[PDB]
């Protein structure tokens, strides 16, 4: 019952961790609370240095054969006239990014796991209590199932509202929340939408952005200010809604917002504001939404969490071939994703500060 890592958590982060592992041969078990089947709303966003880990993991031509697009052009607009357009490609080649549903690349992940003899993935399952050893690292971990494992390294790939974090090393995060809520809605996919990307905010905080996603829908992430959210999410037909959008959203995105044909089935998007001090602990690291939360308006919760779970595989499988001490290595995890993971947090605040001042919103992007 020894193993190398117990992963709590199989969401994207764990996943691409668990696999990073697991083709270099070490033992993995993963522990997920939900059905494997289990498929919610999720980030959608690849931005070029996740594709690189996605394409060292060697699923890049499967990506675009599941329905990711590349993409290398946005437009942001205030008050409905063109405020930036950015071509990512214009200087550089890989510039482009990818909309990639969080849910299909976890699918393809879950897929090769599959194949990899080392990782054992139990599903509905969860950690019920741990022991520690005389220098303080977690030795034994008991499940919910009766299972005992004896781990080298624990891993938090736990989410936004992590049990590592929180219950095995006792950290609570302050959470103020913001005066807009977001939410995300999957409807048709227009001509409009299809041909670039295009974010739409107002002076009255209104955020609508369009974006194509797999084979043939479109995603819809809007923001209001709380109150006018919850009255405009109550014309479930819609109609409210569409008016709203029509008020800040011009003529080329007509059909996008015609696609809007009822409110239902829009989710609302957690929201948090963290960047943790601390990613790891004795013989605990923790990756992705368990150690840093960037505000939805980026789009990158996913994309961070992959990068993390990079830097966490080569740094675990450094400390488990006795190439250096578990502690440097994490300690070079950290030093690594520290900076990038702070400069999204801050860059997201930034801009769902901002929105509602045009050139001051214009002033976050150029940077
Ligand atoms: C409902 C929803 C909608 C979202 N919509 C968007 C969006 O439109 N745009 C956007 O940019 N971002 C969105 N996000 C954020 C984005 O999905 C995350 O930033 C990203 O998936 C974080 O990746 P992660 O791998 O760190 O954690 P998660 O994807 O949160 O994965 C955590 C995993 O750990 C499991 N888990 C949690 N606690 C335990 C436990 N105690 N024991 C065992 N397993 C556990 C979960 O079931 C889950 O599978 C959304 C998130 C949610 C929940």
């Amino acid at each position: 019952n020894h193993i190398d890592v117990l992963i709590n958590g199989c969401g994207i982060g764990g996943a691409m961790l668990a696999y990073l592992l697991g083709r270099q041969g070490h033992r993995v078990v993963v522990v997920e609370q939900a059905r494997r089947e289990y498929a919610r709303n999720r980030a959608d966003l690849l931005k070029p240095a996740g594709i690189r880990v996605v394409e060292a993991a060697g699923l890049l031509a499967e990506v675009t054969r599941r329905g990711g697009r590349v993409r290398h052009e946005l437009e942001v607009y205030h008050d409905g006239e063109l405020l930036r357009y950015f071509n990512y490609s214009s200087v550089d080649a890989r510039g482009y990014f990818i909309l990639m549903p969080g849910e299909s690349l976890r699918r393809l992940v879950l897929e090769k796991i599959d194949g990899e003899a080392t990782v054992e993935m139990l599903f509905e399952t969860r950690i019920e209590a741990v022991q520690r050893d005389e220098r303080h690292a977690i030795d034994q971990v008991r499940l919910n199932d009766g299972r005992v494992l004896r781990p080298r390294v624990v891993v938090g790939a736990d989410g936004i509202a992590s049990y590592v974090r929180r219950r095995l090393l006792d950290i609570d995060v302050e959470r103020r929340p913001y005066p807009s809520p977001m939410l995300v809605g999957t409807f048709a996919l227009a001509p409009c939408v299809a041909e670039r990307n295009r974010l739409y905010v107002d002076s009255q905080g209104g955020l609508a952005y369009f974006y194509p996603i797999g084979f043939d829908r479109a995603r819809l992430v809007v923001s209001f200010p709380r109150e006018e959210a919850r009255e405009l999410m109550a014309d479930t037909r819609g109609e409210s809604l569409r008016r709203r959008l029509q008020r800040f959203v011009g003529d080329e995105s007509a059909e996008a917002i015609a696609a809007v044909t009822g409110t239902s089935r829009f989710k609302g998007i957690p929201i948090g504001y963290l960047n943790l001090d601390r990613y790891w602990a004795d013989n605990v690291a923790m990756l992705g939404d368990a150690i840093h939360n960037v505000h939805p308006i980026t789009g990158q919760g996913m994309n961070l969490a992959i990068e993390d779970a990079s830097a966490l595989a080569d740094a675990l499988d450094l400390a488990l071939r006795d190439a250096c001490a578990l502690e440097d290595a994490l300690a070079g995890y950290q030093a690594e994703r520290f900076p990038v993971n702070q400069a999204i947090v801050s860059y997201g605040h930034a801009l769902a500060t901002s929105l509602e001042d045009r050139q001051r919103f214009a002033g976050v992007f150029d940077t």
